[PDB]
């Protein structure tokens, strides 16, 4: 509240921290759904369902560009990314199976990095 702080967690290195976190989501072999935003003129039915796309592109220009506030503003966009893969796409696909793989990937470094 007012004039009482918990104890002030150094943050100084998170921009860059989130920076590699990111580099090693995109040179993952399974990233290839996630890499660039969906074509909306030629993926039928994506604009209307999808209502807030993202991919690793966008992420890493707003990242570049300090548009995320916080590591939490990060992590909200990159796990977007594979609610919205889970959203569209089966299971039971070579794009839904990357999907479980990539949040799995990005869990552990993430918890590995910042918990």
């Amino acid at each position: 509240s007012m004039s009482v702080k918990k104890p002030k967690r150094d943050d100084s290195k998170d921009l860059a921290l989130c920076s590699m976190i990111l580099t090693e989501m995109e040179t993952h072999e399974d990233a290839w759904p996630f890499l660039l935003p969906v074509n909306l003129k030629l993926v039928p039915g994506y604009k209307k369902v999808i209502k807030k796309p993202m991919d690793f592109s966008t992420i890493r220009e707003k990242l570049s560009s300090g548009q995320y506030p916080n590591l939490e503003t990060f992590a909200l966009d990159v796990r977007l990314v594979f609610d919205n893969c889970e959203t569209f796409n089966e299971d039971d696909s070579d794009i839904g199976r990357a999907g479980h793989n990539m949040r799995k990937y990005f869990e552990k470094k993430w918890t590995d990095t910042f918990k």
